[PDB]
């Protein structure tokens, strides 16, 4: 039997299956080369890892790849059941956890060499790892939209990585628990933005909602809708930039502090960001936990060895 | 951190996720009383297993147990992510090709206590495992049910451990990229037959539907819908019990004849029967292959250690 030795965790809830060793050699020069070859000659390398039985439909995996660039630590390819990615904020606070528990680098600034380009990681002592997120910005604010069932609410408009649509009053339940009713509530709202024609700078269509709430043990709790009709478990990282986006333009937070943002899980965030003109520069920390040491076994006498 | 030793399986697609070693040590005598002391004692050690982030909703846990019974070469406990469950005919083919894996059994006869009594199955020398279902039949033949959008169809109403709705003739594409049109169009089935008044032997609810079609690779390949809208990715262990049960009746398949069903994802197993008055003996043949050799992790500082 073929092995391949992974070690998944999950960033906030949110799952990365990193393989360390067990896939084929590549031999392309720049990591976007590398994600070629991955997917025009290797793919079912991916499918083993991500389709049934062995994936699901949750899981981002990571192949760890030499460092290209002479400054950086490592590469990586990012892939779920569908296809290949291009950069992962989650995974690649599970990546660099990963490294540090399997003994690879220590804390201290680590480049992360993409097939899009380079993410700069901090691996704190406490283990503890600060991302330094894309410029973010507040587009809009207090943009009224009708969602059907529930009436006007308002929200921002604004770019963290993604465009999101940031909704404080929406009288909902921001509780796991409720995960189906907010759902349904956050894809109608996508809907109605469509509808009535609201975007973001130059006609993006908005393709996530967050929605926001009090919390005794954080600054605020979300739930993340994201394409593909599926929850973020963590507090979004993307997500969370365009929030310091908006809290830096209503003067909620400012350069340098600290928020405190709380997932649907009650997983955690801290936020901080400084200022770039008509930009923010936003810092996301989290932290990634070990959840298996694994030695996945392909069977070349099974049918499904390399996925259903 | 806690180390969890599971070995995770498939049966032809079926997952199985076997712990052999880290679970506490159960005192009680009978596997009932284990059960009860799992659930009542130690059931975050199931939920670290089975909730996000480790599982998912297809996945069926199992616990290593010494045996019981004299005659026993182990006892198991299955549980899911919902609680703790009776029998489970494709964990009991992976718990079998698992043990082979290990080398802690050879091919032969091996009795395993359960919660709710024995199970039988034979591990042959090239590793597939019979299985002795429980005494099947056929209650009514050809029972017509109108389902909305398609109009009648006639099925076979069946006890294979379960009571099934075996149809032939449904205008159905039994393939895997159908499947959200056949769990639509079977769910619509269980519903009719509920709301027609068809039942098995007294009244008993029929809470699986199973669909048939030619193959050219079997003698048959279907599409298996189970409680909780949730399809089966083998041929189901108990649903092709039942399918044996009347091909019996019809005189399609003689006593000790092998049949060869295939699943909706192409996995297939190999039936045979003998006569026991009104009921009928039969005896399901599959395999189960490895998909990975783990050591969940469990870190005391993370907050989704034993799930989410």
């Amino acid at each position: 039997m073929k092995q391949i030795h992974v070690i998944d965790s999950h960033t906030g809830g949110e799952p990365t299956r990193l393989v360390m060793k067990g896939f084929p050699q590549l031999h392309g020069r720049s990591m976007a080369e590398q994600r070629d070859e991955l997917r025009e000659l290797h793919d079912r390398w991916r499918r083993a890892c991500l389709l049934e039985p062995r994936g699901n439909d949750v899981l981002v995996g990571a192949l760890y790849c030499p460092p290209v660039s002479a400054d950086a630590t490592c590469g990586v390819i990012f892939f779920n059941n569908a296809g290949y990615l291009n950069m992962c904020g989650h995974g690649t606070i599970g990546l660099v956890a990963s490294l540090q528990h399997l003994g690879l680098i220590a804390p201290g600034v680590h480049k992360i060499d993409t097939p899009v380009g380079q993410v700069s990681a901090t691996l704190h002592e406490d283990g503890a790892i600060t991302v330094a997120n894309v410029p973010s910005y507040r587009y809009r604010q207090h943009v009224a939209v009708n969602v059907p069932g529930h009436g006007v609410v308002h929200g921002d408009i604004a770019w963290g990585g993604n465009w999101f649509f940031l909704v404080a009053e929406h009288g909902q339940r921001i509780e796991l628990d409720n995960r189906e009713v907010l759902t349904e509530y956050t894809w109608a709202m996508l809907k109605a933005l469509e509808a009535q024609g609201i975007t973001g700078e130059n006609g993006a269509p908005i393709d996530h909602v967050e929605l926001f709430a009090d919390d005794p043990n954080a600054d605020s709790r979300n739930f993340v809708m994201c394409p593909g009709k599926a929850y973020d478990r963590s507090p979004c990282g993307t997500g969370t930039s365009a929030k310091l986006a908006c809290l830096a333009a209503d003067g909620t937070l400012a350069e340098g502090q600290t928020w405190v943002q709380a997932s649907i899980t009650g997983s955690q965030f801290h936020g901080r960001y400084e200022r770039d003109g008509e930009r923010i520069r936003p810092f996301i920390t989290g932290r990634a936990h070990m959840t298996a040491d694994s030695t996945l076994l392909i069977d070349e006498q099974d049918p499904f060895a390399w996925g259903i």
